[PDB]
């Protein structure tokens, strides 16, 4: 297991996002949605050149995953993932602008929901989750795991769990105040409210209890 430090302007956004006060958190699955919405587009243009980019997986769709015994709700997609480089330094990289520029704005009066517009909407996770883990595969890269709970660091490993063919899955550990994100009448209204045009298929599946 690697770890590393988030960079200086990153741990600042996860704290301004885990300390500030504000209300609307439910803005944090959209974010999670519209990024996996982004890596479907990805996958699906570029197999249009290389058509065995689809070997790993054709079918192009979100999975929205509750477990109640676990706490968790998990964001599933099958896009194009992340490489090891892009975990450990590339969406670092292109996250200190969008960071510089959201951070001024809220500064001018802008509120945490405009985050998505900064290219920044996945560290909106930490509105409801105390554990963020993330599971990734990309094509010619080995599937990975990725995990923070914030605090200025993150870890890296290869996964050996149950293997994934291609694309991300966002494991939300919530926070013990924020288990109304695992009842399915809550993320349907979230989901209808602000990801209704999302051009994949979104599957919410149902606990078993
Ligand atoms: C490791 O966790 C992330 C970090 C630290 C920053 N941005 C994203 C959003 N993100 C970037 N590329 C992504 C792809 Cl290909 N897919 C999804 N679903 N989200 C992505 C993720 C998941």
């Amino acid at each position: 297991v690697e770890t590393f430090a988030f960079q200086a302007e990153i741990a600042q956004l996860m704290s301004l996002i885990i300390n500030t006060f504000y209300s609307n958190k439910e803005i944090f699955l959209r974010e999670l949605i519209s990024n996996s919405s982004d890596a479907l587009d990805k996958i699906r243009y570029e197999s249009l050149t290389d058509p065995s980019k689809l070997d790993s997986g054709k079918e192009l769709h979100i999975n929205l995953i509750p477990n109640k015994q676990d706490r968790t709700l998990t964001i599933v997609d099958t896009g194009i993932g992340m490489t090891k480089a892009d975990l450990i330094n590339n969406l670092g990289t292109i996250a200190k602008s969008g960071t510089k520029a959201f951070m001024e704005a809220l500064q001018a009066g802008a509120d945490i929901s405009m985050i998505g517009q900064f290219g920044v909407g996945f560290y909106s996770a930490y509105l409801v989750a105390e554990k963020v883990t993330v599971i990734t595969k990309h094509n010619d890269d080995e599937q990975y795991a990725w995990e923070s709970s914030a605090g200025g660091s993150f870890t890296v490993r290869t996964d050996t769990g149950e293997p994934m063919g291609r694309g991300t899955k966002v494991i939300l550990h919530l926070k013990e105040d924020q288990t109304e994100y695992l009842e399915e009448r809550r993320i349907k209204e979230i989901v209808k409210k602000h990801s209704q045009f999302i051009g994949y298929p979104i599957t919410l599946f149902v606990e078993k209890e």
